[PDB]
């Protein structure tokens, strides 16, 4: 259980969707960051995954804010404290708006992964994950945001996948949090995206399985990383 706090993005910060303040008012403030229905600061798991919750988590609608990056510049996502048990992969997509991403369609959005980290070692099982990577880096995690994709403003879907109860079919817990970002540069590509409702199934090979004995490999979720 968390969500993300704060977004520090070239000598500023952005605050978060702060889940348990904001949906406790009548008039919240405007953020980069989509708002959420998720104040157990939870999770959507296998059941939701073919549902609009796995988008950018439950209820979620976008944020009226986009945050510039610089070309080829880092977005550091800083979350509340990660749990060690939650161990699972660290997971970054995009999506591109076509327009003002505070007015997206959000199930129309088609996300491309640009960033992925799953099992890191295994020497003592269930073993040192993306998570535990999050945990050392005092519950941050530094994305770089390609210079070779098509400028223009994005959904940045950045997500945890905690599998400490992932071992019964619905049983993996996705921590998805959506951020909107204007990509600046001089790239070109338009990778081929997934739906959110296509990212993954319940029955996936790093979706359902047992972490606590020895693992020769790990697949991390999701469709095919995008590699420039
Ligand atoms: C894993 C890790 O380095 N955690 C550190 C902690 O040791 C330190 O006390 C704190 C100070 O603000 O920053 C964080
Ligand atoms: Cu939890
Ligand atoms: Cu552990
Ligand atoms: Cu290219």
């Amino acid at each position: 259980h968390g969500f993300v706090q704060n977004i520090v993005i070239d000598g500023k910060n952005y605050g978060g969707y702060l889940v348990n303040q904001y949906p406790y008012m009548s008039n919240p403030p405007e953020v980069i960051a989509w708002s959420t229905t998720a104040t157990d600061l939870g999770f959507v798991d296998g059941t939701g995954y073919q549902t609009p919750d796995i988008i950018c988590h439950r209820g979620a609608k976008p944020g009226a804010l986009t945050a510039p990056v610089s070309p080829g510049g880092t977005v550091e996502l800083q979350w509340t404290p990660w749990p060690d048990s939650h161990h699972g992969p660290v997971i970054n997509y995009l999506a591109p708006c076509n327009g003002d991403c505070s007015t997206v369609d959000k199930t129309q959005l088609e996300f491309f992964k640009i960033a992925e980290s799953g099992l890191i070692n295994d020497d003592n099982p269930p073993g040192i994950w993306a998570s535990d990577n999050l945990i050392a880096a005092n519950n941050s995690w530094t994305v770089t945001i390609p210079t070779t994709i098509a400028p223009g403003n994005y959904v940045l879907r950045h997500e945890i996948i905690a599998l400490h109860s992932a071992q019964n079919q619905d049983g993996a817990q996705n921590y998805p949090q959506c951020i909107n970002l204007q990509v600046t540069g001089g790239g070109s590509d338009n990778p081929a995206g997934t739906l959110g409702t296509a990212l993954y199934h319940d029955t996936d090979p790093g979706i359902l399985i047992n972490i606590y004995q020895k693992l020769s490999s790990y697949i991390i979720p999701g469709p095919p990383l995008y590699t420039g």
